[PDB]
């Protein structure tokens, strides 16, 4: 039950359609809502395999106008283009960090898990992701493995669109749950 | 000064258009050939800024079916997709690092170097590339920096389309003198 708890979508242009509507569809059927943070007002062009473009996607706010105490959880959805823009932009990356400071639930699809590499979160993690950011992670300092869903100190991690069933059981758990500051010590 | 040389151009979908095309005409303007080496037969989907579909690019060749010593070198062009499908294909990823061990000439440029990276090139090596890739590169054991053209072992790498137009100088001068065996010793 996410009742009550209102989860951060941070995606910028590029994010794979399915793995943005899919959670976001999984939180609000869990009672929850969700609200679409990003780099830029106006929109997010969404993709289909990376490459296609699909639907556009309304931005609820910029990464600057929210804090870290407005979020029960954070959702970090894929597409190649779209982690690798946020990375980029030091609003978005202090967002991500001072959210697993603050013992939030983190869940990263894909593509997704690059933001965590930047932050620094993935040194010591067990985690996984797609399959092309092994060797960055890796040598990040994670414990990489090939799983449909990991979770390691609050922090869900999926390989693909397909781990989606897994994912959502498991980011609506991890939500649920709450405050994972005492696990990240 | 590139009659008679052919330079391989390895690019998969989600290739950027002008890194491309760009590099090709400043190599055909000064006399040489270039072939489009690619995972699948037929076409790839070239893009601009990422995520607008452009032109569409006839493969000449499958990686699977090219031999090194059938070209003077190698382009590594960007566009963030391209290279992230690139990485995880062994046959691509060998063909970059024969052509390597070989001695023949690289260009990367953009996100094109992640596949220095992958293959073990980016360890030693004085380089630059489009900023998201830095993380990585660093951690590949990459002497990083932040210049429009950077050239070590004839391995030339360039950061943005901004830097196209000493990017393509370079290459040019690179693909004429060929064989650096002798400096990746
Ligand atoms: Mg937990």
């Amino acid at each position: 039950d996410l009742t009550g708890k209102k989860i951060a979508i941070l995606a910028a242009d590029g994010v794979e359609e399915i793995e943005l509507t899919s959670p976001r569809a999984a939180i609000e059927a869990a009672g929850g809502t969700t609200e679409l943070i990003s780099l830029e007002p106006g929109e997010i062009q969404s993709m289909k395999g990376d490459i296609e473009p699909q639907e556009k996607y309304r931005v609820d706010h910029v990464v600057s106008e929210v804090q870290v105490s407005d979020y029960d959880g954070l959702l970090l959805p894929g597409g190649t283009v779209n982690p690798d823009k946020l990375r980029l932009e030091e609003g978005a990356m202090k967002f991500v960090r001072d959210m697993y400071d603050a013992g939030k639930p983190i869940a990263a699809i894909c593509h997704g898990p690059w933001s965590l590499s930047e932050t620094g979160i993935a040194q010591g993690l067990k985690m996984t992701s797609w399959s092309s950011l092994k060797r960055e992670l890796t040598l990040a300092g994670a414990q990489w493995v090939d799983e449909e869903c990991v979770t390691d100190k609050g922090v869900v991690t999926s390989r693909k669109p397909d781990d989606l069933p897994a994912f959502n059981k498991k980011i609506v758990e991890e939500f649920a749950e709450g405050d994972h500051s005492s696990r990240r010590k």
